[PDB]
């Protein structure tokens, strides 16, 4: 029922059957001509992820470690495209609406979600401004039409506090009206010294059934991060090498406790409206408005001091940003048939308007003795202020037809966009003002075999506004992703196991490169990613579940005046592989017990785009044990005990630069308890 803007599959533990992220209507994973991965609530829960970015540790084509063990932002690197990777999250069908050009990027706390879909490659024909990596859609919890009431509390190493509830049920006699109220306060320290994480989040949801054929859902999300944990980055020289014989803490705080602040207040409001006209015509409208306050004040290590032996330079950055943004998507779907062809035709109009105000401050601070340092001097030789107002408008009209004929399943997509990005410098009084029309197209064919085997070709296209200056101080013409993808999807009919293989080849044009001392960017640049993703979910018995993934990424600068042509980028492991298992007990003394575990393997990261040194291929173990002490005879009460990186390793995640390497997260430990009623 409905299926326009709805997934409507069946999840069985770690595997789902349908997804619309590649479709904007429920189409089963096995018939869709794109690379989709679903991360279930159970996957997130069992695997003890604290972050959207953490959830996808076990997913092929995804690099989790762009900024290492810092839970401030969600850096998801899809197929080795890391430039812009914060701008990749879609919430309940609509863009997150952050500013990857300021500090105002959002975090959706997994507790509020129940499902993560992930699409790969150029995904713009339905979504618009997007990356050639792909994108990630968070389907949050919706109202349940019968009482579900649960409370949690997790304690962990690193002084981790979590406590949350999730209440839902019908308010109505006729049960046409249902609600949901999620909420969670959440503390933590981090491995890092003098950093504290906080979050306080609530989420009311009200779902109404007016007719049999019409349903309006009302959405609200308030989230307060009074502290942002850690976000610094320390040099290659004392991490990858020894720096004069010693080489930095796994807890090293490059900042200043005196002057350490991160304050993000996320206030969202929206609705999803669904109306069925005919058994042919259904139309949906999704809207969201966002309002976010970000206050930063960080002092950070930028490379070694010439004049002091074992101390780093420290520079200040400070922000007060208020962002306003609203996005709407209006769709119109005809399910109809014409001779043997089942036409599933969508036309769509989406509009998003964003406006950021930014007050940026910066300067010099004291240097810091990198091994066993002393804190206390916190004056700043400020630089000039830099205050902007950034606007962005985006109007999108798109049209899509899924043709079912015999065993063939065809996807056609066409989209027009009209973008307008503005950057008024309030300090200078100078405003850059650029407008763009670009046209994207997708085309995807797949034969479904009666045995449940399905090859598919697919060609798709991406676009996104450049983040650079036209050596005239103007936004450059936007970057363009093109993809050939070939793949093989398979599921025997009486199995609960699913197999994906993807061959991809993605070129991305007009990416900002220049002559090195010369500092005036030109847009003739090109990046080329190709490879093969292998993803496997398998049931053996009712208690056994498995995940296995393999990823080969050949990413190159096909053009760069940087001097880096033929240079493969940093933060892009050529190979990657992961595995996860979970065993429960049917009957006997161990019934209600679930032991689980797996491992992740990352390949070699380059520290720099000139490719001067690689980063140790690191390889981590995650484990857990859970007793549903409901088998004792306390029904609805259950405990989990999880631990990540069981070998408590001190590795670096990756490096942006040689001056900037990010530490891998240490052994995280959970113990958590749940009652339901
Ligand atoms: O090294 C890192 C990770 C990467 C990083 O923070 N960057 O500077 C930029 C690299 C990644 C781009 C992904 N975008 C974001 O994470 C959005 C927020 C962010 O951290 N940004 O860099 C974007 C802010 C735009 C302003 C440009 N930079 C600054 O004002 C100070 C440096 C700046 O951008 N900072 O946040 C402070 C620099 C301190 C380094 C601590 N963190
Ligand atoms: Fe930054």
């Amino acid at each position: 029922v409905f299926a326009l803007g709805n997934n409507l599959g069946s999840t069985d533990g770690y595997l789902a059957t349908h997804s619309q992220i590649a479709t904007k209507t429920s189409k089963p994973l096995l018939e869709t001509s794109q690379t989709v991965s679903v991360i279930t609530r159970e996957q997130i829960d069992d695997t003890a992820s604290k972050t959207v970015q953490q959830a996808m540790r076990y997913t092929p084509g995804i690099f989790t470690g762009q900024v290492g063990a810092s839970n401030r932002y969600d850096y998801v690197v899809m197929r080795g495209f890391a430039d812009n990777s914060v701008d990749n999250i879609y919430l309940d069908g609509l863009k997150a609406m952050g500013d990857s050009g300021t500090f105002s990027s959002m975090q959706v706390d997994p507790y509020f979600l129940e499902r993560i879909d992930v699409l790969k490659g150029p995904s713009s024909v339905l979504y618009g401004r997007s990356l050639p990596g792909g994108l990630v859609a968070l389907t949050s919890k919706k109202p349940l039409y019968e009482d579900y009431r649960q409370i949690t509390g997790s304690i962990g190493n690193m002084g981790q506090k979590e406590m949350g509830f999730d209440f839902s049920g019908p308010l109505d006699e006729e049960k046409r009206i249902a609600y949901r109220l999620i909420g969670l306060g959440k503390g933590s320290d981090t491995q890092f010294d003098h950093v504290k994480e906080e979050r306080y989040a609530i989420a009311p949801t009200l779902a109404i059934d007016f007719s049999d054929d019409t349903t309006l859902t009302l959405q609200g999300y308030l989230q307060h991060d009074p502290n942002g944990g850690y976000h610094g980055g320390v040099p290659a020289d004392g991490t990858l090498s020894h720096h004069n014989g010693r080489h930095i803490s796994r807890e090293f705080f490059d900042g200043e406790p005196s002057k350490d602040d991160f304050d993000r207040t996320q206030r969202m409001f929206g609705y999803q409206l669904e109306h069925r006209i005919d058994d042919v015509w259904s139309a949906r409208q999704n809207f969201r408005y966002l309002d976010s306050d970000v206050d930063l004040s960080q002092v950070y290590a930028y490379g070694w001091s010439a004049s002091e032996p074992n101390k780093l330079n420290r520079y200040f950055s400070g922000a007060r940003e208020h962002l306003q943004a609203y996005i709407v998507d209006n769709m119109l779907q005809a399910e109809f048939a014409t001779g043997a062809a089942r036409h599933t035709l969508l036309t769509g109009l989406d509009y998003q308007r964003r406006r950021t105000v930014v007050d940026w401050r910066s300067g010099s601070a004291s240097a810091l003795d990198a091994f066993n340092p002393v804190y206390g001097d916190d004056a700043i030789s400020y630089f000039p202020d830099d205050n902007h107002t950034r606007r962005l408008e985006q109007t999108g009209v798109y049209l899509q037809d899924l043709i079912d004929i015999d065993q063939w399943r065809f996807s056609l997509g066409l989209r027009q966009d009209w973008v307008s990005v503005t950057d008024k410098n309030r300090s200078t009084g100078s405003k850059a003002d650029d407008d763009w029309e670009k046209f994207t197209g997708r085309i995807g064919a797949l034969y479904l075999f009666d045995n449940g085997l399905a090859p598919y070709v697919s060609y798709s296209e991406s676009f996104n506004p450049n983040a650079y200056s036209d050596a005239s101080g103007t936004p450059l013409a936007p970057t363009e992703g093109k993809q050939w993808e070939l793949g093989l999807k398979f599921q025997a009919p009486g199995s609960n196991s699913f197999y994906t293989a993807s061959l991809f080849h993605i070129t991305q044009e007009n990416v900002a490169s220049k002559e090195p001392q010369d500092n005036f960017y030109t847009s003739v640049g090109e990046v080329r990613s190709q490879g093969l993703e292998l993803e496997a979910h398998t049931q053996l018995s009712d208690n056994l579940k498995l995940l296995g993934s393999y990823t080969y990424t050949d990413i190159t600068y096909t053009k760069s005046l940087d001097g880096n042509q033929g240079h493969t980028p940093n933060q892009a492991p050529k190979h990657m592989a992961s595995l996860w298992a979970d065993y429960a007990f049917d009957a006997g003394p161990l019934s209600g017990l679930s032991i689980g575990g797996g491992a992740r393997y990352v390949g070699e990261t380059w520290a720099d785009k000139e490719n001067t040194l690689r980063v140790p291929d690191y390889t981590l173990v995650d484990a857990r044990i859970g007793y549903d002490l409901g088998k004792l005879g306390l029904k609805g009460l259950d405990v989990s005990l999880n631990a990540n990186n069981l070998l408590d390793k001190d590795y670096v995640a990756s490096c942006y630069s040689l001056d900037f390497c990010y530490f891998g997260e240490k052994r995280n430990v959970t113990a958590t308890v749940n009652y339901q009623f």
